[PDB]
């Protein structure tokens, strides 16, 4: 193998330089079956990478598990192999009241809340997306009509208390993250996710070109926990999205 | 007059929604006589601004100041006006080797070296740019013609020692900035102003869009003083930014 | 069903109180498999979890995956469902010339270079592990006889800039962790690992008790790749099954 | 000129080694004529310049414009042009009941609310004004016959929310600024302005000399809002000491 | 003398490589009086040295005062005259309602509510007691039928603001600190104490060993007042530091 | 008796309003016998008092010891019990090349290399000594006839790493402090000790005035073997707090 955690050589990425990167494993094969000649790579740990195809060129489907650490590892040795676009697709948990769950989320750029990020740049640096990337998510949206927000994300290394969630085993939250909900959505932060802001920080400092989008799950300002069916087609809208922007990124 | 700074009523503005806003008073002008019906409204401190009309439409021309404290001022009491969209039209210092004199520079978002954007946002927050706002410019940059390069900017509170320049008094720079413009360019950063950190903050935070454009003037991986310049060079960056707001009404 | 992630319920978990969090979720099973009674429970992302037995008392083990952040969530829902000790049995870089790959390691308190641990405790407050499950620990890897080292380690968000590697694709490191090994190395911290910073602060601040032990893989001093980490893993195995076995 | 902005030379300056430094550039022309011989040497952006005579010796008002940014640019280059003194005068908000409109006030020392300061010093260095430039702006107030008042000032980096104001476009204020002027007012700070805290930090870190005076055209814990009175007797009053204090620093 | 504050050198040592170091002067001698052959070495400021031989071995016994900046002199020092293990023993206030007087509080680590720590790590590192250090204490405490806690303690700068008290002059306390208690009791911290996060992080990042001891004398949540007698404890606290010692030598 | 560690009572103090505090309790008696009716107060810890007169106004005599922490105690206890104005007296060390041994060092402002001034103000809030105080001894070093330099000085929570010495048993210091004497003599900065920031953040944002006076007793530049030196320039610097406090009353 040529790199440490994904168990890959450059070879099975057959020249492939975008890569479209979820964080559930057992997400992966069904984003690749959304494209042509659909082969499995390799499965280790948290990293599940597929190969396909797009308009003839080769594309790589690759999970990244949940949180900036793994997700660090993930593009890296992905970027060592010869990827330079990474699209992130996501599960995300919105925080104003007009998002409905199943609508788009497309990242302009995120809020720092973790802590990888501070290993590419210091908290000064912007976790922004690339044009080109954002461009081609936005524009995906629209050719298929999608109910499609853009903005600015909230990204958290703790999907309970940096998310402000009290209905946990202790049921405080630490000083930094009381109230600050609230006023995130004062400030017109759309949504809560936990891989952006590292993916986002990481890429823009390496010159690596990175999009990011995500679908609605759960309403922050009405539930913390979800209740609502997941495996069904309600966020293929993100997925469907994700693919055809990664066909205008080619 | 309804603002503490800026000497103007929201009727002076005639409706106005979009403001063009150059950190030179004696630029705000400049940007007038390229529009339709240019009429010079107020000057206060370094806040000049002139009314304007595009396609039937009103656009305030004001200046800014010199950094984001005066920056934020501006924007906030034209926000009370009735400002939503802010375009800045800026000269900048380019940080990479590839990028000359002449060229346009939009800001996807900025490295907050500032101070007044943690008025704002703290500091985990981005300082980024409106997506419209942003399209617009680089399309305009397609229209007029342009050599444009699209990325982060270091948005300094000095123009000196934050852009580790030594042609100083002192000739020594603070341990913070020593090596530092070496590590932005590493990181892919493109240049260095000192109002896009403030700008971008204030307005992604508070629900009011912003887009950033600046004319390079000089390379700082050959020299760190700016050496015909402007005379073309802003007019340049100009014709874009008026170009932009066009496509923003 | 009941917590969001791991796809579990308290009665899956058989009234046990203590668990075993691998980051690996392919060393759940092998912990479990030492132990009576292995049955598998769940399995959704990175988190597979199995449930067994010491004498005659429930033990889960759990995955955590890479990092703080899922590491978390796993420690919160576990905790929901009845969980007071952690046991975390991982696989480390040493960074101290005397501590060959092979050795185990029983970290104290951890250098807190995450981002997790911010979210349960400020910086002032250490990642320290529990004194009952150290102990234990320590008194396993005596028990089997381990080459041991007990002290602090470097918990890191990263497994390349962090940790100051060069051999990347950028080849760059941030100011912060520019000399930073060096550093580590002369305050005397034995390791680099990327999860302990996390699980140590979230217990001590929320009333569970941690302890953190873990296998040499390699040594960021010396010039040698890799020989059977295999054999280095199952001996760690032993002693975090061997030590929660005090702890019931 | 020597300089990029100030559009100065070493001849303009005539010997002179003392700036007076307002933030309002129309306000140069009214603090030189409270000397002799004064003559516009130029106006640049908001940097207007002005030399004068006091008792005999060169003297230069310069404008800094609202901010530390534009205070960096003034000072540093007035510094390359020979200056090694500067004395602040402006105009402030009064954040203590007992300190009436019309007041004037020396700062010791400011708290740093700004960014440009930390260009030239880290947090921990303390933004204070020299003791000569203090001590001159004290006697000059007892000279003149002003209510005066010596300490600690709060340089705010914004007109609005990093000075509590509320009545705003968005009406909030981010947390960090929360309540904070209750804390400074109980930490016995006297005043809000703009520009100190980088103007005594750049020249304390630098061997160069500097003083803070400031009239009182506010105060928030009173109703009554003044005037004309504001740019008034209470600007001119605080001229008339700026002046006069410089005259002890030759 | 080979050292600038304490006024000792090399051979007052005798070959000692422990020291109990406590904050008050006035308890080195009785600590010192357990063991065999006490006498007094130097007494400088707040520094007051006296050394004992504990199973045939030399011992020091030295005040380190009150607070971190007199702590790391005492500690550096006595580092440089070939002491390696430092047993920290005082007095404390607890924080939890379950934690009585007469309980005895060892030491895992410590909150670094101090400023000395930070000049021998970064905040990053944890102030933790050195594991032969801790373990000690707690079989000695353990060994005397004590009721021993073992965890966190916070250590603060001050007496007063940094432990959240509002009977002072001023009455205020600052932003930091404001409800800082109830989150710490929360954390389940057990006591404010004054010296261990400074002892503990430059010894734990210096190769330097140390563990600390803490008797209850009074409890912030706790309305009943200590009896006829406050520090009982005081000497247990002292016995369990030298019964510790011994297994340590 | 009316404080917790200081052992006085207001009534002690007969009406005082001013305290001298040196660092040294021996350095206590010393400067009240150079006062009116001098008498012994109390000695707790590190905390010897004394009362003395001046012009008919009675003064405190008190030591804080080696340290914030320490200091944050005497100056809380004793703004408890009447005092509102604080002087202190102390030896130092010059990073200064221009400063040399016996010169008097008359503190503006202070570095804030310590901790406890955190417990009472945010950093962004500036150590600095009150005018009058300033002005007090700025005046009374020149009646004597001292060569006296008026300026910020680093006020460090350690001896050792915080003012960069290597001399010690690690020989090592941390980043954060690596390189940083020579940065503070670029900035200006006179000398190192150990009090003067949190004295005068605590005095500054409590409304209590406070300020700084110093002799050197070693310069960190050179090698001037420190000689009786100690003795004269202590009494010289004793000699400027007495009549710089007579000033005050
Ligand atoms: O609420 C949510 C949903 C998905 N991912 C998150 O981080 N938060
Ligand atoms: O170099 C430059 C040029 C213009 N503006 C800046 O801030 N820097
Ligand atoms: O070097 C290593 C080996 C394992 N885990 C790490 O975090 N680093
Ligand atoms: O409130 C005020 C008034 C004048 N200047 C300020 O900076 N603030
Ligand atoms: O160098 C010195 C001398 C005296 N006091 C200090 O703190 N440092």
């Amino acid at each position: 193998s040529d790199v440490f955690h994904l168990g890959l050589t450059k070879n099975d990425l057959q020249g492939a330089q975008l890569a479209i990167v979820p964080g559930d494993p057992e997400r992966v094969e069904k984003i690749a079956a959304l494209m042509d000649k659909p082969v499995k790579l390799a499965s280790h740990r948290e990293f599940t990478s597929w190969r396909a195809e797009l308009d003839g060129k080769a594309v790589i489907v690759c999970s990244t598990g949940i949180g900036g650490p793994s997700t660090s590892i993930a593009v890296e040795e992905l970027a060592q192999l010869g990827i330079r676009t990474f699209l992130r697709i996501g599960t995300t948990g919105a925080i104003q009241p007009h998002i409905n769950v199943g609508d788009v989320l497309v990242t302009t750029a995120s809020v720092r809340l973790d802590g990888a990020s501070l290993h590419f740049a210091p908290m000064e640096f912007p976790a922004v997306a690339d044009f080109a990337c954002t461009t081609a998510l936005v524009e995906a949206a629209k050719s298929i009509g999608a109910t499609t927000h853009v903005g600015v994300t909230a990204s958290s290394d703790t999907f309970y208390p940096g998310q402000e969630r009290y209905d946990t085993y202790s049921g405080r939250v630490v000083r930094r993250f009381k109230g600050s909900m609230e006023e995130w959505q004062a400030m017109g932060v759309m949504n809560y996710e936990m891989e952006s802001a590292t993916l986002l920080t990481m890429c823009a400092s390496q010159g690596l070109r990175a999009g990011m989008v995500a679908g609605v799950i759960v309403n922050r300002t009405q539930q913390e926990i979800p209740n609502a069916e997941t495996m069904k087609q309600t966020e293929s809208h993100a997925v469907k999205i994700v693919v055809e922007a990664a066909r205008r990124l080619l």
